[PDB]
DNA sequence: TATTAGAGAACCCTGAAGTTAA
DNA sequence: TTAACTTCAGGGTTCTCTAAT
């Protein structure tokens, strides 16, 4: 018999969630500020893209909840502490590793 | 320092697993698969999804090879056994409860 | 810095046509 | 022919880049 409308949402929301991390650069993203706070200029340059796109992928990920951002006058910090995130670079690494 | 071109490929790889599981029909799917064979139709009424657009999903599943099948006449039964699916399943389930 | 618009491609449905087995 | 699936064709929606003389 069908699934109920309350797992049809939970499903929405871990998909939401996932989605926020499925994708390649977003990846490289969450891992580098998972384990350090840096600059966007610098997060740019390591894991190669124009600032424009950066700022879109970052701005995806704060849509999720998934980066908290500091401010140091000109500057904005990026950094993660959402475990969820972690939970699920944990998993991929013992898949991958 | 940039990020090397193999961590843009790892990162690639795992996003291309994700995204296979990154939609929430996809991972009711994933779920009632992750143990027990049943047929697409079976499928089709337990996520509420047409004869033809899980028959999509379950191909957007095979890319990933994150599912086995059987043929029992006409009928298709599917399954999944890849552990990689399962382990996101963990993570997810240690998330949200 | 974040934001926008645009191109090109991928997504995810619907509903018609193909394939395979009884 | 019928049944269970799959794929094709279409179109609306969503991604992710670049440009911003």
């Amino acid at each position: 018999q069908p699934l109920s409308p309350e797992k049809h949402e939970e499903a929405e929301i871990a998909a939401g969630f996932l989605s926020a991390m499925a994708n390649p650069k977003r990846l490289l993203i969450l891992d580098s500020l998972v384990k350090e706070e840096m600059a966007v200029g610098a997060l740019a340059n390591k894991v190669g893209l124009s600032q424009s796109a950066l700022s879109q992928h970052l701005s995806k990920l704060r849509a999720q909840n998934l980066v908290s951002t500091r401010r140091d006058a000109q500057t904005i910090y990026y950094s993660s502490s959402s475990d969820s995130v972690m939970k699920i670079l944990g998993a991929l690494s013992e898949i991958y590793g």
